[PDB]
């Protein structure tokens, strides 16, 4: 009768339970159904094996008895390659289930009705403010008129830049995840028949299996990796955006604005790095970039195309204004179809349809030109027949729209037509615009080739002042720099060709050219010059990304110098965007010192832009508090230094967060919602400025933290051998892209790998190291600092948000895993070094607690804690499995007695098991640094 | 918990929406087990579970092995442990019945009903009072005024008899508390804490019941003082609630006034201390005492609530009529305390009600002193000797209120109180007297012989009549103080001295058991005259044997022919009938049909002589079933047999179901009132002559079979004495030499109910059905049309069907095997064969595959009780063996119950175990014949 109630009972033990809190039930059902499936497919024997692992991991998660971990080891390590693959798949798959259940729980959790009004409320989905509440706060708590709010909003832009998953999932598998999540959602609805329940049951059972059996063993091209993206948009964002904008409309009613948000106001914009970012990544060629533009153009046209037919059916009206009636007549007159819904000709009896039919053909053509260009390279298709610019596509829709209003039918015009206008206006002809990123040294290499080939010396050898002097001269040069007959290395050709691609393609494909490892004025001019050389008609804006602390300290001088140049001031036309990267900067100096430095740098650069009349946009690269997703993003955005958003947000949406943020319609909606709300609020309601005591203490702690971080990571010569052993970092490095930009050392290692290696291991060093020294030293210098730190946590959003993130990571941390790793993988001489780090973990964690005023991690956030506690047993099993696998890979001569093979049925090795393991853990850990 | 498991194993017994019964039973059982553990130890708890598991397993499959395994267990228990098990199961039953009461109470009514009369056989589909009114008005062209009028003149008298085995006022209230705790545990918006506390409340109250189990006989006085509980508990409040519903129902058909508060719609009566038929414990002094108790307690009830009405009646505006009488009372210038003060005429309603209170108190005290001393120094002036005296001041208040513009207030508690007073009078119940005809003969014979004029016994009926009428107008007494009297004749004569001394509002009817003739009734009239009873009780013949029924019409005709009698009865005669009694003579079937005809004939006869005839339904009817079935049973009565006046026995074994829970109480009252009303305006169809004819034919055959087996077969009584606890019941009222004709009906029915075989209820139906079908296969169709179309027939078959559902021939078989000698077993086998064949014909006629297809809810109720009953049957059977048999002993298990804490009879505790058993079974079986 009842496997489930028991599985529920044994799942409750992990987190004690309440009202709309279904998570444990959800997880229980999913798990119980999943076990049956393992039984059918692989046999009782294996099912038990899987349960045993779970029981052990769970028992471990409760008490934390290192014995349990070893028992688990004995089990996992005794499995042949075949069975371990299966277990690895199993746990890796129960995780994805646990995440769906959590998405669903988060989606339907009840909002708190009366909120404290504290800014802390904005760090949690249940208490944060929706758009209407935000408007109201601004109007009533801040004396802004509705008109002023409406106005702010009309001018606001929010750009979400999508990056590729650092490990990324299949469009099929997504949809199974959706179907499973829906079956589950549906099983919990009252007024549900025994039959429907029975049928939903088998539907659920079936869709889990279908997912489990979609598990083929692999690398994939940038093109496919990107063609991935065009899914999530279909799946959720494409529909999400109109839904949200309609909510904006409703919210404006309720504060007394009697009009809808203009359909062409560019409130929300999307962008991408996929096929764009070539930094330390030679797989991203010019041809790749040409292909992702054409794909983007294609698919977008296709989307507009597959829904136009539905709008056409809906638009059965015959009453129109004359403006339209003319243009319809024209179009019927000029007539004399590959697809089928409307495969016929259409009576001018129904004019809206005539227009939209033309639109459809044009969309189809636009689809086809991009398709042929993509596969052939030529296409015999006139610009006349096709949308080369979004205005061309809006125009007929605006026509219909106006016509409807004029005939007295605005109410109808504000239905699907409006949604469609909003989609077109948000997504344009290219769903995402592509950013280009390359590292400064590359532009230097190119310019050096040029200068040397010209016989004038070596750009590399020149001083900054010289580079600037030369660059400006040539920026007004009266004759080209570059011949066809210039000697080029493959890299230089690759780089130059990227500009040939930028010149050939329509500019509505592209966003910014980001310069990785920027450090100077010359770095930006260099890119400007090459754009001029290739006669790019609408050059992309150049965006320096300042990474290292020193580079951040130098940035203000660099920006000031830029803004001092008339050539440059006039090219940028009042607008500059600068990029920052929390992970990057924190790899240099620790997370703490990087956080603080970035606060100040933004402040200074804002001040500098203000002085020169420049609107400054700060592009948030990965690693922020602001890329967490969920409520915490809400507060993180409000926590930003004053005037740093100023109506224009641009942030990275880290791949490892795209599912949480967008994969479910409600979360999708609220993601969009908070980005828009927070951005709006901030420009009219900055956080308080830090008290000077706080700046002073923060400066003092930064030095100590950076000292500790660098002591351990760069100064200590034992560290890299430790890292290489205690961590799958090397094995990761036989992949996404070369994680060492072969030079050797941590400074050489890229940040994603850095973060990822220590996340696998549950130890998370890159995120907390240096916080402990900083805290300890500040308290030991003066016990009154504890009070100050606490006041800072209570009152200073930046600080709060900074500590919450590190707290969340400790909650996903477990030093026992780190300890097991030492014991299995690390040599006897390095173990005390490990012990030492674990000691620092603990001490850091405890200070962090003392400062937030919590006994236990996440007291402020039981729901998040519950989510984590539930995932853990699964992750733990993967950690352990991983650890022994790493052993067997590294040590050809480690062997133990293998249990006779357990899986039934009715070529793969350790490396395959390790990948499964790396991906399960990564998906269980989501974002950290 | 282990509840879900107990729920799971309870579901198996009966495989939905508001169907909580299984949960209810599960919880109760799980709580009850814990209690057995605490009090008696794991060891015993398991023993109890084992019995339950076995019984349940048995109830599903019906494997005789299970029964034997159970036997081995039960028969291996020492006297100490078997007592405990017997208490346990006997107590789980009472729990199961409370749960069922609760389930029945809250089951949902069907909203659209077929309109068929079958709908009235089930609580979910039967008609409430409003629906009845509406049917009458719309489907039958009666004006609201005509309905209202019918109702105003309608009387419903419920005569309460004593439980044939009866429960304690304390224990009732525990049953109530348990039932409420349970009801409360199932309510949403309920806290973890309230749930926790209700849990322990529940747990506690079960234990308190379980530990209220002392071993004993009790006096008629106490047995009756029992009654005065159920009224307190439920009827006292029930009546006003229902009458208020009548009021609401009258609104909704457009009558704009309330049911008159003094219209005697509902009246109650009792046999307790009244019925002395074959029961010499019921002496004259007993009868005196139950009148005085009744008078006392009733005064007390009025008294304990008056104080609450007085507080409520804080008004000061009154009419003059009242204001005078108040002034008077204050002008004319306290043991208890609520109002222990004097009262300002400032508040006049209170002044009146204070007087009323004192008068009620005095009335209470006089009855109390008379009861314990025999004299009381208390003037009639100080006291209510007549209900009008108590109404008058209430009507005063009532009128005053309406006159001051406060009728709305007057229709609150005051109205309730008026209704109570008017329904219950000064004596909650009126007492009927019953004695058997032969006794009056014995008395008159003593008299005639002492007078020297011969022997009344020897005289012919014509002679008796001639003498009786002469003496009924005699001009001088019959009886001296000097008359020779046996203890019986004195007992009988003293009863009349008691009737003459006590107020007439204490009494109802004098029922003559074993009536047969006109003289039988005149005899009683004469003795009443002799004792100068100022308001003689009406004489009611109870005709029992079939012959006595066939002779009744001639007897009634003769009575109605006598001017002496016609003028004494003043237009009204009541006649009693007794289904069980008559069915003990001739079989249930022939008795049913004969009673249909007798009623018809006697009705006809009364109609001809201008006499309003009331038929007093004694026990055994379809009409004493309680629940919906009663509803249809009443509607099924022959035309004109109710004629505005229903009088029916409420069998003791049905009082709990009918009244113990406020909702069932209300609906019991409801259907009695509704059915009665409807019938006088909407009789059932009259039987088709073919049907009469076939019924007459089947009656002969059925009587033949019944009498063949019971009276003609000389082996029968030895069979009965062995297969049945009948003898042991007979060491209890005396159930002097025997034979079955001698044995009383309750014992007859009860003996075969214990045994789950139920012979008295079905025997003879099988022969009748078989012979009718074998004479002519077209009869089957006729029988089925009768079942479909003729309420009497339907109702008659449903009852027998219900009994088969409570039947189990395996128990009967086990009994034979354990208790009956080898030579009589084939006789048993033969009866079991008849059981089967009868059951199967009965099914074939109702058109059912299985028993109770028409009634899944009832079947569920039975299925759930059964395992408990089965355990008691088995326990019982072996106990009966050990009692009867010197040659039986088996190895006893070492004692199982723990404990911390002479009483000898026949065998050392067996007799006690048997009683427990007899009472558990009886309470699990409720009503059958
Ligand atoms: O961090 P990397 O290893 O350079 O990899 C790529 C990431 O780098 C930076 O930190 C950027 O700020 C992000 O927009 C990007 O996802
Ligand atoms: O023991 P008995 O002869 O049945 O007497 C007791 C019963 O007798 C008759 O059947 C009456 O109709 C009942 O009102 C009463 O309960």
């Amino acid at each position: 009768v009842e496997k489930l109630a028991s599985i529920d009972a044994q799942l409750r033990l992990l987190v004690p339970g309440s009202e709309d809190d279904k998570l444990v039930e959800y997880d229980a059902l999913l798990l119980d159904k999943f076990l049956d499936i393992l039984q059918d497919l692989h046999g009782e024997d294996l099912k038990e094996a899987v349960q045993q692992c779970y029981e052990l991991s769970a028992e471990y998660e409760g008490k934390h008895d290192p014995k349990k971990l070893e028992e688990l080891g004995s089990l996992l390590t005794s499995l042949d390659t075949g069975d371990s693959i299966v277990i690895a798949k199993a746990f890796s798959h129960m995780l994805n289930l646990a995440n769906l259940a959590e998405e669903l729980q988060i989606a339907y959790r009840r909002r708190i009705k009366l909120k404290s009004g504290d800014f802390a409320d904005e760090a949690n989905a249940t208490t944060e403010s929706d758009i209407e509440e935000t408007f109201k706060r601004l109007v009533h708590k801040l004396n802004k008129s509705p008109e002023e709010v409406f106005d702010a909003l009309k001018n606001q832009t929010v750009e979400l830049v999508l990056t590729a998953h650092p490990t990324s999932v299949r469009r099929s598998l997504l949809q199974k995840h959706g179907r499973i999540r829906n079956c589950l959602a549906q099983l919990y609805a009252k007024d549900i028949t025994p039959d429907d329940k029975q049928e939903l049951d088998e539907a659920l059972h079936r869709e889990i299996q279908a997912a489990f059996r979609t598990d083929e063993i692999r690398p994939p091209t940038p093109q496919d990796e990107m063609r991935a993206g065009m899914s999530y948009f279909h799946e959720t964002i494409w529909k999400g955006v109109p839904k949200f904008l309609r909510r904006v409309d409703t919210a404006l009613k309720n504060i007394g604005i009697n009009e809808r948000f203009p359909y062409n106001a560019p409130l929300i914009q999307f962008s991408s790095w996929m096929g764009g970012d070539r930094d330390g990544n030679p797989r991203v060629t010019p041809e790749v970039t040409r292909d992702v533009c054409l794909l983007a153009r294609m698919m977008t046209s296709n989307m507009y195309f597959s829904q136009i037919e539905d709008l056409m059916i809906e638009m059965s009206m015959w009453r129109c204004n004359s403006e339209l009636r003319v243009r319809a007549e024209e179009l019927y007159r000029t007539a004399r179809k590959h697809y089928i819904e409307f495969w016929k000709r259409i009576p001018p009896n129904q004019p809206y349809r005539v227009i939209l039919g033309d639109v459809r053909d044009k969309l189809y053509n636009t689809r086809e030109r991009s398709r042929h260009l993509l596969v052939d390279g030529k296409s015999d298709i006139p610009d006349e027949a096709v949308y080369t610019n979004v205005e061309q596509l809006l125009e007929p829709l605006e026509l219909c729209y106006r016509s409807l209003c004029d005939c007295g039918d605005h109410v109808i015009a504000d239905g699907s037509l409006l949604d469609f206008l909003r989609q077109v206006s948000t997504f344009g002809l290219s769903l995402v615009k592509l950013d280009i990123r390359q590292e400064s040294d590359r532009h230097t290499e190119v310019l050096d080739a040029i200068t040397q080939h010209l016989g004038i010396g070596s750009y590399r050898e020149w001083s900054e002042e010289k580079r600037q002097e030369w660059l400006l001269a040539e920026l007004s040069g009266k004759r080209p720099l570059i011949g066809p007959d210039l000697p080029k290395t493959e890299e230089v050709k690759d780089c130059l060709d990227t500009f040939k691609v930028l010149a050939e393609l329509p500019s509505d494909c592209f966003g910014a050219y980001i310069i990785s490892m920027a450090t100077s004025t010359s770095d930006v001019l260099a890119v400007e010059l090459l754009q001029r050389e290739y006669h790019i008609k609408h050059p992309l804006r150049v965006v320096p990304l300042f990474e290292k602390l020193a580079d951040l300290e130098a940035a203000p001088a660099a920006m000031t110098r830029l803004f001092s140049m008339d050539w440059y001031r006039n090219r940028i036309d009042g607008k500059q965007e600068v990029m920052i990267g929390y992970s990057d900067s924190g790899k240099d100096a620790g997370r703490f010192s990087a956080a603080w430095q970035l606060y100040k740098t933004q402040e200074q650069i804002v001040k500098i832009a203000k002085e020169f009349g420049v609107k400054l946009v700060i592009f948030h690269g990965r690693g922020g508090t602001v890329g967490r997703g969920g409520g915490p993003t809400h507060l993180a955005l409000l926590s930003q230094p004053p005037d740093t958003i100023n109506g224009s947000l641009r942030v990275t949406v880290q791949g490892e967060v795209i599912e949480q943020s967008f994969g479910e319609e409600h979360l999708c909606f609220r993601t969009l919602q908070r980005f828009c709300a927070a951005t709006l609020e901030h420009g009219m309601n900055p956080p308080i400025s830090p008290r000077p005591e706080w700046r002073e203490l923060m400066d003092q702690m930064a030095v100590v933290a950076t000292e500790e971080y660098r002591s351990v990571v760069f100064k200590e010569p034992r560290f890299v051998e430790y890292f290489r052993l205690a961590t799958p970092e090397l094995e990761f490095g036989r992949m996404s892209r070369p994680s060492k930009r072969p030079s050797g050392g941590i400074e050489s290692l890229r940040a994603i790998p850095w973060i990822f290696s220590w996340t696998q291991t549950r130890f998370h060093l890159p995120v907390w190291l240096g916080f402990g020294a900083a805290f300890k030293h500040a308290i030991q210098k003066d016990s009154k600092n504890l009070q100050m730190l606490q006041e800072m946590y209570k009152t200073w959003p930046f600080f709060r948000v900074t500590i919450d993130l590190v707290e969340m990571v400790f909650a996903k941390g477990n030093p026992g895993i780190a300890a097991l790793n030492d014991k299995l993988l690390v040599s006897e001489d390095l173990r005390p070094f490990g012990e030492s780090l674990r000691a620092n973990y603990e001490e850091t964690k405890n200070y962090l607690l003392k400062i937030a005023g919590h006994k236990d991690l996440l007291e402020g956030d039981p729901y998040l804690k519950q989510g984590i506690r539930l995932r853990d047993p699964y992750i733990t099993t993967l950690n352990v499995c991983q650890a022994y696998t790493l052993k067997r890979i590294r040590d050809p001569n480690y062997h133990v007695t293998l249990r006779p093979h357990i899986s039934k049925e009715y070529a793969p090795g350790l490396e395959d098991t390790l990948i499964l393991t790396m991906k399960g853990i990564a998906a269980g850990m989501q974002n950290t640094g």
